[PDB]
């Protein structure tokens, strides 16, 4: 599913990730717009050979497992697959995981490169929220 900028906004506040660990809305809709361009069905191999999936392009070293990452963990306890399903539940609550584990929204690069410091509220303006 190719979800539009506010559906998006608006299924991201549902599930609780508007201000999760201090991240307003504008900064999970920004990274997802530059990770996955709003596609559930976004994958990305990396030089490592793990893999990204999905709307916030979660990687199988070490929150998802997709049988073909040696040595990678599963700590989001689910199939990378269920990161590419149109109902964006497994993808939120791996997030919050992810964005739990210390170095907060600079775990996504390019949230850091792209999003970080920028006038992320753009990402959510005019939605009905
Ligand atoms: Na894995």
């Amino acid at each position: 599913k190719v979800f539009g900028r506010c559906e998006l906004a608006a299924a991201m506040k549902r599930h609780g990730l508007d201000n999760y660990r201090g991240y307003s809305l504008g900064n999970w809709v920004c990274a997802a717009k530059f990770e996955s361009n709003f596609n559930t069905q976004a994958t990305n191999r990396n030089t490592d050979g793990s893999t990204d999936y999905g709307i916030l392009q979660i990687n199988s070293r070490w929150w998802c497992n997709d049988g073909r990452t040696p040595g990678s963990r599963n700590l989001c306890n689910i199939p990378c697959s269920a990161l590419l399903s149109s109902d964006i539940t497994a993808s939120v609550n791996c997030a919050k995981k992810i964005v739990s584990d210390g170095n907060g929204m600079n775990a996504w690069v390019a949230w850091r490169n792209r999003c970080k410091g920028t006038d992320v509220q753009a990402w959510i303006r005019g939605c009905r929220l």
